[PDB]
C-alpha cells in the first residue's frame, strides 16, 4: 500500500519518523504485510495548512494533527479496517500522537494499479503475491 | 470529505485561507455536511510545480492555478456533483481565484473507510449519521 | 488524469521538468490522450521523507525515488495499465531516473468526478469526450 502522513512542522523529524514506523508496524500487524512492503510520504506543513475539526463530536484537537490516506488493494474488510484505525492510533500515543489528533482514510483501487518498479506489474505477473 | 488542495506560493497566506474557507462553504452549502466536517490539507508550491492545461478546450490559464482535490465517499449524483463544481468556483471569484484556474477531482471510498480520531470509525460505530 | 509526482529535493528542477515531460509523453502513447490534457502536481521532498522499499521483491533502491500517482477514470484494462507502467519506466529512464527508483499507483473514478475549469463538468455537458 501507499501511505501519505500529512503531518505539521512543529513536529521534529525524530518524531516523524517515529510516527512513519508506527503507521507502518500497525499495518504489518493488521494487514499481515510483508515488513519491505512499505511506501510513504511524509508532508509536514505550517499548522495553518491542516485544518482538521471535529465534524461536530465534541471534541478539540491540537494544531499537531496528523492526516493519515491509505492507498490500498481493495479487499479488506470492514472489521480488518476497524483494526487498522485501532492498531495505527495506539501504536502512535506512546509516540506522542494523541487519540484526537489522527484522522484517517483509506481509498482502494485493485492488484494490476501498481507497479513497484522496473515498469513491472508484479500483481499481474505474479512476482508478488 | 477530506480535501486535498495544492495551490502557489505567489497566493498569500491570507489569501490561502480565503480560498479553503470558500472551497468548505461551498461543500457545506451543496452537499449539506455538517460545518465541523471540515478536513483539508493545502499545500503550496512554485507555480512550475502546477502544470494544468486546457484539455484542447482553447482557453489559458494563470499560473496561479488551484487543484482542488475531493476524497468523500460514494453516494452522491451526477447532478449534485455539478452543483459542486459550480460552488466552488463561484465560491472563489469574489476572492481572486478566476474560472479559468481552478480544477476539481472527486474521489469515492465507503464510510466504512473514515477514522475521524481515536482509532474509530464513527460510520461503523454510528457516533456519526 | 490527474497525475501527482513525489519525488525528492535534490533533483535539479530541469530533471523534474524533464521527469514531468516524459510521464507526460508516456501517458499520451499508451492512453492516445489529448497533449492538451495535462494537469500534474510535482512535489519535491526532503529524500529521507520518502520511504520505498521492495515488498520484499529482493532489490535496493537510491534515494532519489520518483513515485507517480495516476488519477484516472474507469476504462482502461490490465494490459493498458501494464502498457503505461512500461512506457512511465523507459521514457524517465534516459533522464537519469533508474527502474529500481520508480514506483507507481492508478486509482480509478469516474467521468463526472472532473472539472477542467469554469466550474463545469466538461464530460458531462459533452464540451469534452
Amino acid at each position: 500500500p501507499l501511505i501519505r502522513i500529512d503531518l505539521t512542522s512543529d513536529r521534529s523529524r525524530e518524531q516523524r519518523r517515529a510516527i512513519a514506523d508506527a503507521v507502518h508496524d500497525a499495518l504489518v500487524e493488521v494487514l499481515a504485510i510483508p515488513a519491505r512492503d512499505r511506501f510513504q510520504i511524509l508532508t509536514a506543513h505550517d499548522p495553518s495548512d491542516i485544518i482538521a475539526e471535529d465534524a461536530g463530536l465534541g471534541f478539540q484537537r491540537s494544531p499537531s494533527v496528523v492526516i493519515i490516506h491509505v492507498f490500498t488493494q481493495a479487499g479488506r474488510t470492514i472489521e480488518t479496517k476497524q483494526r487498522v484505525f485501532a492498531a495505527i492510533t495506539e501504536s502512535l500515543a506512546p509516540i506522542g500522537v494523541a487519540g484526537s489528533d489522527v484522522f484517517i482514510a483509506i481509498t482502494e483501487n485493485a492488484p494490476h494499479d501498481w507497479s513497484f518498479g522496473f515498469g513491472s506489474a508484479q500483481y499481474v505477473t505474479g512476482e508478488l503475491a
